[PDB]
């Protein structure tokens, strides 16, 4: 039906461990898929993910970044991303999506994302429940997160 | 004046420019230089958009707008390959010069101008003298006033 | 036993390789890894020519030879665009992996292996265990002896 | 004279030098210029060591030794960013000038001297005329002889 595909991560930043979705079962998971050089991610996507992180507690809601480099690959390598996350004070876990055989990296391809910024919501069972591309109403995102937090744990 | 000649640009490479621009090529124009780092949040939010507003407000024949990429930290994260993509993604079309690597962390032009950080905005007159040097937030009213003052002066 | 476990490679990208190579992929081969920086004079003068001799002296079916670009200084001078040109000019044709950036200066695989600098030469047995770890100058007679010893050992499974 | 006047250097940036050096600055000294690319194996193995051998054999006051980084291929791989680190790693301390990038692949000093490739070694006399232009391997005996001859000529 709707099981969220496993993350395929080359390298994690801001994380002691190699996080998987299975590690996060029982939490609502918000994934911000972004490119560090995408003006919409920097202006809207990343700040939204920071608002979510600030508005909901860690024990109930996981917020993750997924750096899905599908263009200008040499300009946005993990060494660039490391500096990005430092300069923009981004503290939540951020996974480098595993580069693919072509332009799109593996997690992006598995989720059939249209590009960036994309926001994915996974429920406590690990099912994919929303997938927003571009601008997101904060009111409606809040509504969706609440709907998922009000559901029973597996 | 007690004004002094603007030191010559020391550029490693140019983006968005058919030629290797010098301040001497630009003699007779008022020159606006936006010194920035591409991973500096204040440069991306305020400094570059301000330089674009100047470009849109004044004609090319009268006012030159240049970007100067002055990387003084995280050098490996802001190499010319990254800058090229950044200019493309942000649709920045005016000429942008990569400042040459310095003896230490600060690059050559930045040091020559004794710049204190980024974003910094420099204004050079028709005669090639440095007339303003702003670090950080700049009032658009004040900036327009200064540019008009320099435009109102007789060509050299 | 003196056979410590070999950490999994943490690589950002590969040159001269169709696939993302892992040590698990290479199980059953003796693996020689040359960890180098492209601007390190000892790597250019000695380490890389040694890796190429190993590659020429042993068959690909039995011995894998891998380069690991472990940039721990002057990071901006030794980025992958620079490495690509270096591998071309020096005709280095075996797979070369760029070590992932670390928390600090040292990259991740280099730190995992507790390397002292470059060049370093690491030898991993058919079972995936680290068996030698040489820093700097290496005796070709003694390295050839170590590779034979490892090749002499029974396959795993 | 006998010999073509050496064309002016067209340098984007100098390393290991307090000033923007010119051939005119060095009138009255014999000048040895080693044109090289930092990723060129023959430059690293033979050309730069030769320049260093010259610098060690002859006093600073009589013989100037300059490097000229003439990047004509893999341009993006050998910028001054990478050259700064290379000079440090290899402990090259003599003045090194980045040749001004050209319109095409060849930078401007390289094109002005019609160099065949790297390493190339140029010899300029005390009067500023080009007296030798070598490509690839150079005989140290021959080079020493050529330098002595130029050093033997009047002011």
């Amino acid at each position: 039906a709707m099981k969220a595909p496993e993350l395929q991560i080359q390298q994690w930043f801001n994380s002691a461990t190699d996080l998987t979705l299975a590690d996060l079962r029982g939490k609502v998971i918000v994934i911000e898929a972004f490119q560090m050089l995408c003006p919409g991610c920097v202006m809207h996507g990343i700040p939204l993910a920071q608002k979510v992180r600030a508005a909901f507690p860690e024990d109930k809601v996981a917020v993750l970044g997924l750096h899905t480099v599908f263009e200008h690959h040499e300009a946005m390598t993990p060494i660039s991303l490391k500096a990005f996350l430092h300069e923009y004070r981004i503290k939540f876990p951020v996974g480098v999506d595993q580069p693919g055989d072509g332009a799109m990296p593996r997690t992006m391809a598995a989720y059939q994302m249209r590009g960036t910024p994309s926001l994915l919501l996974i429920d406590k069972a690990g099912d994919l429940r929303a997938h927003h591309f571009g601008d997101v109403s904060e009111l409606l995102l809040g509504a969706e997160i609440a709907t998922l937090l009000g559901e029973a744990a597996p």
